C-alpha cells in the first residue's frame, strides 16, 4: 500500500506477481544520474543499483534506444537525455493547484524578502514543485530538486502531518541508514513535531545549511496528497524569532488560503 | 542507431537480446501523459499504447507501487506522481551550456523585445530546454520542457534542416504516416524552410505553428548534445517577416556562432 522506499531490495513484503521488475530497474537508473554524478558507465551504475552489471548493460542500452540515456561516442559513458524534461514538464502540468498558490506565494516572497516554495514527498526526500523569489531574486533552476526528510523545515512538516504508523515506519529507514547520528536527529525532529502541535508549523534554524532558517506548514490534499509550503533564506535575513513571530503565522494564514480555495 | 520511433512496433527484442521490451512498455505508458491529457485509466492507456489491458495494468500498478503514478481511490484513474521529476528534471533544467548561452540569449531577448529559446528534439518534437523574455517583455513564457510540434515550427524545421540526409528522410517519411491528408501542404512549407536554411542559415515559421506567432531559428551541431536550435519568436506584428530575415535571423545566427565558438 504505501510507495515502495526499496524496489530493488526484497524483504517482508510478500509476492507481487503483477509487479514488472525490469520496469522497476529500469527508472532506478535514471535515478543514479546526480549534477556531480552526471556522466556514468555500466559498472559504477551496478555499484550503485546493486544490479548485475550484464542486467545493466541491457537497460542502459534500451533507455539509450528510447530516447532517456545518451552515449558519448568516445567514452562510452552515458548521460540522461531530453526526454526525461518532458515527462518532468507533463507531471508538473497536472499540479493545477500553483494557479491559486503561486499568487499567494509571491505575496509573501515579497514581504519576507525570501523564497517560498510547494513540496512533496518521494522515498526519503521532498521534492520541491514551485519555488518562488523574493523580487530581490539564481541562474540554477530549483524546480525538482531535492532536500533530505528529517533536517529540512518542508521535511519536518510532511513527517508532522503523517498518520503516527506511517512516519514510524519512514523513520525506521532512516533510523537503520544513520546509526550514528540518528540520536541527534530524532531530538531535532522531535522538537519540530512540538512546534507542529504547539503552533502548527515546524522550523529548521540551521539544521539543514547552517546558514539557513526556514519555516513549513503542510496541507493535506485528497489528490496531491500531502504538500508542504515553506518559506525560508539567509539566518542573517530570516531569524529564529522572525519566522516565529511573523513568517510562521502569514504562512499558516496563507496555507488556510490556498487550502479553502482548492476543491 | 537512430533514437526509435515507435519502440513498440514488432520483433524487436528479437533482432536485439539488449532490448528490454518491459521497459519500453512501461515508458511508452508514461509517454501517454501529456500537458493537456494529464488523467488517463487503463482502458485509455491500452488505446494509446496499442498493448492489451492486462499488459496495461501491470505496468500501471508497477508505477503506482513506485511512486511515478497516482492513482484515484474512488475512480481508479491515474496521473503522473512527484516520482517523475527524481528521474531527473532539475539537471536538465540546469545543462552547463546555460552558463554561455544565457547570456547571449538575453542580449538578443532584450534586443528583440521577444522570447529567446533553445530547444532539442525528442521523437517527433522539440523540447525546450530554456527560455529567455526580453527586459520588459510581457509575451507569457512558454515552459521549461515544454514542446512545440516538428514540421511547422521554426525549431522544428531548423533542427530537421540540420540532420543527416537520410535521418530527415525517416522522420519525414514518418510524419507523412501521422499525417496523410494535409501533408502536400506540409511538405511545401517545410521545403521552402531547407531552402531558407541552405541560401540564408535560419529557419521561418511566419504563422506556421500559430496563426500570430513569427519565429525564426539557427540550429547548432555539438558534439554532446546533439542538434541544438536557437530560436526567437513573439506576436506577429511585432516581429514581420522584413525584421525577421534582415535584422533578427542575421543576429540570432552570429549569435550562435558566438555560443559555439564558446563551448567547444
Ligand atoms: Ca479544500
Amino acid at each position: 500500500k504505501p510507495t515502495m522506499l526499496t524496489p530493488l531490495e526484497a524483504g517482508v513484503e510478500e509476492e507481487d506477481r503483477q509487479f514488472v521488475t525490469a520496469l522497476a530497474r529500469g527508472l532506478e537508473v535514471l535515478r543514479c544520474f546526480t549534477p556531480t554524478e552526471n556522466t556514468l558507465g555500466n559498472q559504477e551504475i551496478a555499484h550503485k543499483t546493486g544490479l548485475p552489471k550484464p542486467t545493466v548493460s541491457r537497460l542502459t542500452h534500451t533507455l539509450v534506444r528510447l530516447g532517456y540515456l545518451r552515449q558519448d561516442a568516445l567514452s562510452g559513458l552515458y548521460q540522461l537525455d531530453i526526454g526525461i524534461l518532458r515527462l518532468g514538464y507533463a507531471m508538473l502540468s497536472n499540479l493545477m493547484i500553483r494557479t491559486v498558490a503561486s499568487p499567494l506565494m509571491q505575496v509573501l516572497a515579497d514581504y519576507a524578502k525570501a523564497a517560498v516554495a510547494m513540496a512533496a514527498r518521494d522515498r526519503l526526500s521532498m521534492v520541491y514543485l514551485d519555488v518562488v523569489q523574493g523580487e530581490g531574486n539564481t541562474m540554477r533552476r530549483q524546480i525538482g530538486s531535492t532536500l533530505p526528510l528529517a533536517g529540512s523545515s518542508v521535511g519536518r512538516a510532511c513527517l508532522a502531518a503523517m498518520p503516527e504508523d506511517e512516519r514510524t515506519f519512514i523513520l525506521e529507514h532512516i533510523r537503520e541508514r544513520e546509526p550514528e547520528n540518528w540520536p541527534s536527529i530524532r531530538k531535532g525532529l522531535d522538537r519540530a513535531l512540538r512546534d507542529f502541535e504547539d503552533y502548527g508549523y515546524c522550523l529548521s534554524i540551521g539544521e539543514w545549511h547552517r546558514d539557513v532558517n526556514s519555516v513549513a506548514v503542510p496541507l493535506v490534499h485528497k489528490q496531491y496528497g500531502v504538500l508542504v509550503f515553506n518559506c525560508g533564506g539567509p539566518s542573517f535575513q530570516l531569524p529564529r524569532e522572525k519566522l516565529e513571530d511573523d513568517i510562521g503565522p502569514r504562512l499558516i494564514e496563507m496555507v488556510h488560503n490556498i487550502s479553502s480555495a482548492v476543491p
